[PDB]
């Protein structure tokens, strides 16, 4: 099974957005769709709606490997960092992607499909965005983990069933030089 990455504004108008960055430990970059980051470091994601979902909506959000090869492989801690004693109190030790700063995060691993996510309610804005910070508990390069391959998290907006209300996604890569990775890979697609 795989989940669908197929962005997906839906009735509410839903996407995602990052502020501005160029020492960094976290970059995203528009050109690539592509957020660099340090392990464990706070990566901060907007989320945006034109209108306001009911009560109950809650937005997940799930990693997958980005190369089809590799699509039915649940993304998981390597067997390093798994072991580490770095719980939060509320994160499973095998979830790669954590929310933090939020006491209602949910995090599942799937009864039929075996795949990890975190969930949380929908809040309003304050302002006209909502943020949530997410962390990457692994690097990229972990071997028994992700091995080197690219992987992408995808973020769902859902009703309190679980139904899909809206999506959209970007790739994701774990390193210990954000900017210095971000400089070299959009130089790579410039040339
Ligand atoms: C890390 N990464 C980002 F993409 C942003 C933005 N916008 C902030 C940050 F700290
Ligand atoms: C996992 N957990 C830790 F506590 C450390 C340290 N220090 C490293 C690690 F990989
Ligand atoms: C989630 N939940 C909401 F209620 C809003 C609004 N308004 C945005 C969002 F991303
Ligand atoms: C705040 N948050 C967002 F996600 C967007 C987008 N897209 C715009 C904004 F002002
Ligand atoms: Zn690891």
């Amino acid at each position: 099974s795989v989940p669908s990455q197929k962005t997906y504004q839906g009735s509410y108008g839903f996407r995602l957005g990052f502020l501005h960055s160029g020492s960094v430990t976290c970059t995203y970059s528009p050109a690539l769709n592509k957020l660099f980051c340090q392990l464990a470091k706070t990566c901060p994601v907007q989320l945006w709606v034109d209108s306001t979902p009911p009560p109950g909506t809650r937005v997940r959000a799930m990693a997958i490997y980005k190369q089809s090869q590799h699509m039915t492989e649940v993304v998981r801690r390597c067997p390093h960092h798994e072991r580490c004693s770095d719980s939060d109190g509320l994160a499973p030790p095998q979830h790669l992607i954590r929310v933090e700063g939020n006491l209602r995060a949910e995090y599942l691993d799937d009864r039929n499909t075996f795949r990890h996510s975190v969930v949380v309610p929908c809040e309003p804005p304050e302002s006209d965005c909502t943020t949530i910070h997410y962390n990457y508990m692994c690097y990229s390069s972990c071997m028994g983990g992700m091995n080197r391959r690219p992987i992408l998290t995808i973020i769902t907006l859902e009703d309190s069933s679980g139904n899909l209300l809206g999506r959209d996604s970007f790739e994701v890569r774990v390193c210990a030089c954000p900017g210095r990775d971000r400089r070299t890979e959009e130089e790579n697609l410039r040339k």
